[PDB]
């Protein structure tokens, strides 16, 4: 994989030229697209910009995020050839920083369950996860140093884990979702894919100008609270193997690790995530469902069909539960700096299963809103397994710092 | 003005057919549009639907709200001829209920300060307010029974007051802002314009299906708390005359009215509203500011040029201040059912002043999120004056019930 931070340092010293960096990405893409299929469209004419911390940095954009110079097809036939008039605010954050928008990465139809043609870089016979399939794959295949995606259930953390890349779903609403095809406005959150935690930090710094992302360094003696999300059901062996490897590494590195069971209020929040998501999706995708029903991809069409009956009453109740959940989760962070858990059920599923993976270990955090970061840990049978670092809402910096600490710990 | 509730009842009993109702509207628009100029686009072929609670109900849509069959120009040359692919979820809420989208109403450029060409229905020499200029003017001129607008500062309540129509800015986020051109995502709130409070209730019931909007009837002897928002300075004589008249009518109607002070935390929230608004505006309108700077309407261009330096730091600090204001405001509603205040600084400004009016008496409430309803009180020099009824967050139904109470009280 290509490191954003690496590129930055070398370009800043003149050791590497922006044009060369971009030519390298174009090369990497051409070198494996026929194998991975992570791009809906690749702008081969894309060139590096003259100034900015992200000059010479090629970025892939999930195709539900608006671009003014390239179509935004939402991974749906309904939007084939659709051309937005403007670039989404998050795209502008990158462009204003000097980044090069190299192309649109594949997305499942409307960021839901329907698999794209994209394949896992680590094993062509496996899924790269979803819904940010192309962003995770492209970064995992070393095609680009950065990619944008979104998370409603576990659309960022899960595919990142499956593809062995670092990634972060910042605190809810930190990055605007303006110009981002909505699935559930209570959940939709923009995320970033990179090679390492440090790459994510430098990316967020350039996009937001927030001092909190400046000068981040690996955390020291982090206080970690391990949660296995029992309420999420039975995890697969590989996932647990990765979590134990992470715990062992952190302990040896000086971290204090303790197991903790999450409050009933949190278990409940996890249960009602589907209610909030699906009730809102019917509103958010009303036009598509009412006017182009049969054109909606199979799996998404099915989930919408099964949920037309969700009522405002139960929706309100679900949101009440969500709030109770957030309140009691905050108390959990009184004794620990971060929480550590699974990023996915296990290794990436074989493409034959026609599944981008179950988001059961991701969805709770998207609703709570806390910053989540995936940390590659190991590989079982050649397929990546990662762990998920979670900090208190609004403390994305500490989440990245601990993720960094963890990466260094695993490196022994 | 045309009453949606009235049309509903007559259509329900069969006294009026949906086709006739819609023909009524087309005729009403035809009758005054040449003098008011409230529509960017009037779809003369718009027909009535055969079923639904809103069948036969014509609705005007502020032009920053996406429509699939009509252009959405954002009141800016930058979006001349722009055609969204899909109808915004709120538009679909109306369509699914059986309503007719009769046209797009005027909006100031990107819903900011730059005046549209629309004129006040009560005196064409005056402003109809903004930024939901056309929606307020159309309803006020008796063209349509319902219209959608948005409020970031006071874009719903102020123009409603100026044009003498009933209107409501529901609780923050009750209605989705998907497909609604964003100015400030922390503030933007969809609102409705109608003849009376009952019309708003029926409109919200059909759009949301929420039982809270079903069976609403005038409130009885409400506990009203009068707040003059001294932090925003003294209001113009006409506005105070309308407030005094509303208090007296309410009292003689059996309501308990007490002048109350607003917590310092709330005063502070009003103060930092511009910080949140303008900082986000720079991110939400990034593409426009970067690629079409000189094409942005003059006033908005100037406000943006003067706020480029706002920092994430002061922004976060403003948000913290706003959250504290919301908390303490709720406390105020523990002893009072609704707050009663000004809807605008006074009567509508002369067009010659090139101003849609000062939003100072509206902005706080948009940030707090509470449901606000405008109640027409009287007219000074032929120009309408209204009062603003505010309930606790999530108590939209009560705001409407008390507004209805106030309307009857004023009618004695």
């Amino acid at each position: 994989m290509i490191s954003l931070a690496d590129l930055q340092r070398r370009i800043e010293t003149g050791e590497l030229s922006p044009n060369a960096a971009i030519a390298q990405s174009h090369a990497a893409i051409e070198a494996r697209e026929k194998e991975v299929h992570a791009f809906v469209r690749h702008d081969k004419s894309a060139r590096a910009q003259a100034s900015g911390p992200l000059r010479g940095i090629a970025v892939g954009i999930k195709d539900i995020i608006d671009t003014a110079n390239m179509p935004t097809e939402m991974g749906s036939e309904i939007y084939r050839g659709w051309q937005p008039r403007s670039d989404a605010p998050v795209v502008m954050m990158l462009k204003r920083a000097g980044a090069t928008i190299i192309g649109k990465t594949t997305t499942t139809a409307f960021a839901s369950r329907d698999p794209t043609a994209t394949l896992n870089p680590h094993n062509t016979g496996h899924s790269p996860g979803g819904s940010s399939s192309g962003s995770a794959a492209a970064v995992g295949a070393g095609m680009i140093p950065l990619a944008l995606g979104t998370q409603t259930g576990g659309c960022v953390i899960r595919p990142a884990a499956y593809c062995g890349t670092a990634a972060i779903k910042p605190s809810f609403r930190m990055l605007p979702t303006v110009g981002v095809k909505c699935y559930s406005w209570a959940l939709d959150t923009v995320g970033l894919f990179g090679a390492r935690a440090e790459d994510l930090a430098r990316g967020l710094l350039a996009m937001t100008g927030r001092s909190e992302f400046s000068g981040i360094v690996p955390a020291k003696a982090p206080r970690i609270g391990v949660v296995r999300q029992e309420f999420a059901g039975a995890v697969e062996p590989a996932a647990e193997q990765g979590l134990q490897a992470a715990i062992k590494a952190a302990e040896r590195a000086g971290a204090s690790v303790q197991a903790i069971d999450l409050p009933e209020a949190v278990h409940e929040a996890w249960r009602i995530h589907p209610i909030i998501q699906d009730f809102e999706a019917h509103r958010a995708l009303a036009w598509e469902f009412s006017e182009h029903h049969d054109e909606i991809a199979p799996m998404l069409r099915a989930s919408l069909d099964a949920t037309v009956g969700l009522t405002p009453k139960e929706y309100d109740e679900a949101r009440r539960i969500g709030r109770r959940g957030r309140r009691e989760l905050g108390e959990v962070f009184e004794g620990v700096d971060v929480l550590l858990t699974y990023s996915a059920p296990g290794t990436a599923p074989a493409k034959a299963l026609a599944s981008t993976g179950d988001p059961r270990y991701n969805r709770l955090w998207t609703l709570m809103g806390n910053p989540c970061v995936n940390v590659p840990v190991l590989k079982v049978g050649g397929l990546p397994i990662g762990v998920q670092v979670i900090a208190r809402f609004g403390n994305d910096a500490h989440a990245l710092a601990t993720a960094w600490f963890l990466e260094d710990a695993l490196a022994k």
